[PDB]
């Protein structure tokens, strides 16, 4: 499996640019695409898993882990006290859980379990962070590398301060690879902290049922239309490819052919 380093302390609007453009690259299925948007893989493919190196301005990392098929963060690592120390959610299987531990910490006599008792759900990590709603959660550029570094190599922290760093990271990395909006929210807000707006939450609650709705769409329209929200929360009713795919960065698998084009 390979590693994604992206500088979060010496970022730039093109230096993240190019980490979006890298792990799209890598993550991607290297031939699946509908209407020139790239699909990832079945559940299957090897690797199975991409790591992402987050680096504050101290030059302390930590690496998440993410399942390849869907993006989604299974845990992540950092060094403390010359120990790889392994943070695993407490939703995935055992034999997935075993294959977190290798990815991450390779060296089984140098790493060391510090858990994340808690599910990835948006609702379990917004209760964990003391919100009502991630709209509530700042992100930005600044906030990342603060919070890497309430974490990496520190003895002990609060589950409100992982669940925060959690919430930051799998929207301004997973999502931001899922959607070119949040990925461009970012980059239009760089210099700066911005709310995820109701678009934001929207695109992020309905990747599965959009990339189902561009693989089915035939001659660009879709089959039955689909509801999402604007950024000034009016309805969305998503119509054609061409209404949505400017947002897209990745489809979520889906099987059988479609339009590649």
């Amino acid at each position: 499996v390979n590693t994604i380093t992206f500088d979060v302390g010496n970022a730039t609007i093109n230096k993240y640019a190019t980490f979006m453009e890298s792990l799209r690259n890598e993550a991607k299925d290297p031939t699946l695409k509908c209407y020139g948007i790239p699909m990832l893989p079945d559940s299957n493919l090897t690797p199975k898993y991409v790591l992402v190196k987050l680096q504050d301005a101290s030059s302390k990392t930590i690496t998440l882990m993410l399942r390849r098929n869907n993006l989604y963060v299974m845990g992540y690592s950092d060094l403390y006290n010359g120990k790889c120390r392994y943070h695993i959610f407490n939703d995935i299987s055992s034999t997935e859980s075993t294959d977190v531990e290798n990815t991450l910490c390779p060296n089984s006599n140098s790493r060391e379990k510090k858990a994340i008792n808690y599910n990835s759900q948006y609702s379990t990590l917004q209760n964990k962070a003391g919100v009502s709603s991630r709209s509530q959660v700042q992100l930005g550029i600044q906030i990342l590398n603060s919070d890497i570094g309430k974490i990496s190599g520190v003895s002990t922290f609060t589950d409100k301060t992982e669940a925060e760093f959690l919430l930051v990271a799998i929207q301004m990395v997973s999502e931001a690879a899922r959607f070119k909006y949040i990925e461009n929210q970012v980059k239009t807000n760089f210099n700066r902290a911005f709310n995820p707006n109701p678009k934001v939450l929207s695109l992020e609650e309905n990747w599965g049922k959009i990339s189902l709705a561009i693989h089915n769409a035939k001659n660009g329209a879709l089959t039955s239309p689909l509801e999402l929200k604007n950024a000034d929360d009016t309805k969305w009713i998503v119509l054609r490819v061409d209404e949505i795919k400017p947002d897209m960065g990745l489809l979520n698998y889906v099987s059988g052919t479609c339009q590649t084009t």
